[PDB]
């Protein structure tokens, strides 16, 4: 399953938001709950009760920007998520993880993730200026 069949499954009160979604901006209530935890499931970044994996984020984030504060913040928005409810538990995890520091390049991790299992860049991709067009033009052919 991947990000795209969890979008091709939004209710439609979501479906009409799929720009602010995809622009990492910050949309409340359990309909948003469900399908982040359908995405984050889909790029491999939670458990299946849907808690952060340390171990999923920490290389990849400090391949791109070595910088301590990865296991500072990972540490912090996993104890976060892990105290509320399971439905709730990913979306609270991304959330927390976009407004720390981390959060910049937790997006680069994001979206190459995104792209190599949507098959579109290599497996080795970089975050490259490539890379970003290659982004922008695939967010384009879905109206974004
Ligand atoms: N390339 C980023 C797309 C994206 C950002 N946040 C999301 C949340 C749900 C699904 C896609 C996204």
């Amino acid at each position: 399953e991947t990000v795209q069949d969890c979008e091709n499954k939004l209710p439609p009160s979501l479906k009409s938001r799929l720009c602010e979604i995809r622009r990492y901006e910050i949309i409340e209530g359990p309909e948003m709950d469900k399908h982040i935890h359908c995405v984050m499931r889909a790029l491999d970044f939670v458990y299946e009760d849907g808690r952060g994996d340390y171990h999923k984020l920490y290389d990849p984030l400090n391949i791109i920007e070595l910088d301590k504060r990865h296991d500072v913040n990972l540490e912090k928005c996993i104890g976060e998520c892990v105290q509320v409810p399971t439905s709730e538990r990913a979306h609270v995890f991304y959330k927390c993880l976009l407004k720390s520091t981390t959060g910049r390049t937790f997006k680069k991790v994001f979206d190459l993730m995104e792209l190599k299992k949507a098959g579109k860049v290599p497996q080795h991709q970089r975050y490259t200026a490539e890379f970003v067009q290659i982004m922008k033009d695939y967010d384009k052919a879905l109206n974004c």
